[PDB]
């Protein structure tokens, strides 16, 4: 059983968050403006999106952390910056929000990564922004819980996928907070039968974005542990289809992306160095991958904006689930 029992959205605030009003549509589309431009490791485009992300939420007033460091790769030594936002760092349990803001060094030429992942790095912003109000009301609570968004770098691989080539952000982050010890005495409201060691502990659940904004997404429950978790969203898209909230290309449709089937596939991503220190994961992401997937064509026409307003709608009332907005 999930440590923190999971009570279901009103009504009221399913409708709320379900609706996108012509100006949350411009809103999300001029943060995602702001990612539709090549990120490769070490460039000035991509400090220049980091530095975005960064104003940001500071301009929210979350507390914002820059891990950087510099890391070996196979075209030499590298800087590398996570950026983690943290609405409450008192609180001592986050909900940990996460994507990665690298783009992928591609042989052939500029390389987007429209959905891998501007697309979820702008949902992330987003969800922040929306919500801000009813966030800021949150945090006054003292209820010990709190929303966490981190933007990993170096997730792509230089040259061949590998161990040591990947993952460069999240793998040090991870050990980081691994390694930075605490206890349940030192934070605000920890829940009752809490083991808290280090800070990796205080990951309640991360929720890892990726490859997002495709048409027609198939997500399954990558993990038992988070089935609890998985289940709500599933139940959110039954809820908002069923309230006629979702953009179908035609009348008479249901979104199906939160399959209850069981699937037997493993995808390497920014989870793995978390999931090997039992922080409980649930991954967003498709299966199979967006057919432009690691090609040129993985740009912003081929985005499918109907699908990324349902899953904006979604993840709000997701995250106002969880925090119990
Ligand atoms: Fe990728």
């Amino acid at each position: 059983k999930w440590p923190r029992d999971l009570r279901p959205l009103a009504h009221h605030d399913l409708l709320y968050m379900g609706q996108i009003s012509e100006e949350d549509r411009g809103d999300f589309n001029a943060t995602l403006r702001n990612f539709l431009v090549p990120r490769v490791v070490g460039s000035q485009k991509h400090r220049e999106v980091r530095e975005f992300i960064v104003r940001s939420l500071k301009d929210l007033d979350w507390d914002v952390e820059e891990d950087c460091f510099d890391g070996q790769t196979p075209h030499g030594i590298k800087p590398f910056c996570n950026v983690i936002a943290t609405l409450n760092p008192s609180a001592c349990h986050r909900l940990v929000l996460a994507c990665h803001y690298d783009s992928l060094l591609h042989k052939e030429g500029t390389f987007i990564g429209a959905t891998d992942s501007a697309v979820p790095c702008a949902q992330l912003l987003y969800l922040a922004r929306s919500l801000n109000g009813k966030l800021q009301n949150q945090k006054t609570r003292g209820d010990g819980l709190t929303l966490q968004l981190v933007f990993f770098d170096g997730e792509e691989a230089f040259e061949r996928w590998s161990s040591h080539d990947s993952l460069y952000g999240s793998r040090h982050l991870a050990q980081k907070w691994h390694e930075d010890r605490t206890s349940a005495e030192r934070l605000e409201s920890c829940l009752e039968r809490s083991e808290i060691a280090n800070q990796i502990d205080r990951m309640e659940v991360m929720v890892l974005l990726d490859l997002l904004g495709a048409e027609n997404p198939r997500f399954y429950s990558y993990f038992g542990e988070t089935q609890p978790v998985y289940r709500r969203l599933v139940n959110i898209e039954s809820r908002l289809n069923d309230a006629g909230l979702m953009e179908l290309p035609r009348r008479r449709r249901r979104t199906n992306y939160f399959s209850n089937s069981s699937t037997v596939g493993f995808i390497e991503d920014d989870h793995i160095p978390f999931l090997k220190r039992s922080v409980p994961i649930v991954h967003i992401i498709p299966s199979p991958f967006p057919d432009v997937w690691h090609t040129l064509d993985d740009n912003e026409q081929n985005l499918h904006h109907p699908t990324i307003s349902n899953l904006n709608k979604i993840f709000k009332a997701f995250v106002s689930e969880y925090l119990q907005l």
